[PDB]
DNA sequence: ACCGGAAGT
DNA sequence: ACTTCCGGT
DNA sequence: ACCGGAAGTG
DNA sequence: ACTTCCGGT
């Protein structure tokens, strides 16, 4: 499982809401509580020293692989880019 | 490699502009050429007597799991959804 | 061309 | 995760 | 918080 | 494709 794979994983379900939860706008997503996250995703990978500040690393790093923006003023809130280059990188990852 | 992966890697090479291409209007493409594309794909599953006819009817079972849609009234014309729900279906296709 | 149910791999 | 067939629109 | 350039990863 | 570290604004 890759990180985006995880995050979606949460997000679909309700009962994470509390601390992941889609906005409503597009394919835009917050982490409420952004350290029950990280905590979640090292359980996963099993990476006892997850912390959202490594996580977020890994979602800047999408950036360059362009599958990923940030909501610039919104805390917590990213989402997924609507673009072909986006759906490529996203189909295949190098 | 999945149908939705296969026609994006198609999408992405200008060579095959003659018979399949993005139109511009953000996710949506089309198909100039059906049977070639059937025929490509027909190969890549080793599944010679492919044809549109049969592309066509995976394409209208994406529209279930959510991640296309038919631009109605545009001939060989299809779009991939934007939307939480379909980029669920591509990180879990079952 | 496009649709969508049903049976099959 | 599509493939195969197909009658209806 | 968010950024991102560098080195290490099984 | 991340993980770890951290000195940037």
């Amino acid at each position: 499982l890759q990180l985006w794979q995880f995050l979606v994983a949460l997000l679909d379900d309700p009962t994470n809401a509390h601390f992941i939860a889609w906005t409503g706008r597009g394919m835009e997503f917050k982490l409420i509580e952004p350290e029950e996250v990280a905590r979640l995703w090292g359980i996963q990978k099993n990476r006892p020293a997850m912390n959202y500040d490594k996580l977020s690393r890994s979602l800047r790093y999408y950036y360059e692989k362009g599958i990923m923006q940030k909501v610039a003023g919104e805390r917590y809130v990213y989402k997924f880019v609507c673009e072909p280059d986006a759906l490529f990188s996203m189909a295949f990852p190098d």
